[PDB]
DNA sequence: ACCTGTGACAAATTGCCCTCA
DNA sequence: TCTGAGGGCAATTTGTCACAG
DNA sequence: GACGGCCCGG
DNA sequence: GTCCGGGCCG
């Protein structure tokens, strides 16, 4: 399946997107890559079949996708950009037109990299997240460790408010997209909390390949 | 005040279904 | 007939906060 | 809608 | 009987 690369200053950027909004930027890094000018297209029917979904699906969940894109910003720590400078738009029936950022371009192509395959079953978008960060750091053989600073997590992934509360963040977020990319991925993942005085302030997480 | 977990409720999202150009 | 753009749904997951200990 | 392949008239 | 361009139907 198609080989996802990208620059870690994307993997480490702070924004906020859907797991259709996720899925759809794949595919644009990926053209971009293979190369400009920054406009891009998806087709519905391929869509369809690379996430096993109905065309009409596919279509609401493109199009939804798409008016959501308005007024999203991405930040590289500390410089904000829009995704899209233009509205999408349907020449033919089936088709979308797409106008990237040019300025996005460098930030795309000390990178990180895994195959479509690995994240397409993924629901959570936050899980999608924190396997992009795994991968960064990622060996040959497989396996990896690291430990990742909880407000910095909070800012770059934009976890909402609520889990600013350390039981919420346990309940709604850590075990659940642990629990999905053991289940979802060929990864098996552990972790452990690292402490200071009544404070959990890292998370240290272990991996390797089935 | 701080920390933890659980019970409730609300809001959002998922895979469905159907209909017609 | 095959595609895809619309219009809906119930079951489930995610986001929030009161209260116990 | 868009596309193909069938069957009408001449 | 056959042959062809085109329209409609699925
Ligand atoms: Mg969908
Ligand atoms: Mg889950
Ligand atoms: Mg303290
Ligand atoms: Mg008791
Ligand atoms: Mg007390």
């Amino acid at each position: 399946s198609p080989r996802i690369v990208q620059s870690n200053d994307l993997t480490e950027a702070a924004y906020s997107l859907s797991r259709d909004q996720k899925r759809m930027l794949y595919l644009f890094v990926d053209q971009i890559r293979k190369s400009h000018d920054g406009i891009c297209e998806i087709h519905v029917a391929k869509y369809a079949e690379i996430f096993g979904l109905t065309s009409a699906e596919a279509s609401k969940d493109i199009r939804q996708a798409l008016k959501s894109f308005a007024g999203k910003e991405v930040v590289f720590y500390y410089e904000s950009f829009p995704w899209f400078i233009k509205p999408a738009h349907s020449p033919s029936r089936g088709l979308y037109s797409v106008h990237i950022n040019p300025y996005l371009i460098p930030f795309f192509i000390r990178f990180t990299q895994f195959r479509l395959s690995e994240t397409k079953e993924i629901t959570n978008p936050y899980a999608m997240r924190l396997y992009e960060s795994l991968c960064q750091y990622r060996k040959p053989d497989g396996s990896g460790i690291v430990s990742l600073k909880i407000d910095w997590i909070i800012e770059r992934y934009q976890l909402p408010q609520s889990y600013q509360r350390m039981p919420d963040f346990r309940r709604r977020f850590l075990q659940v997209c642990v629990n999905e990319i053991n289940s979802r991925t060929p990864m098996r993942l552990s972790y452990i909390e690292k402490k200071k005085g009544r404070q959990t302030t890292h998370i240290v997480f272990s991996f390797r390949d089935i």
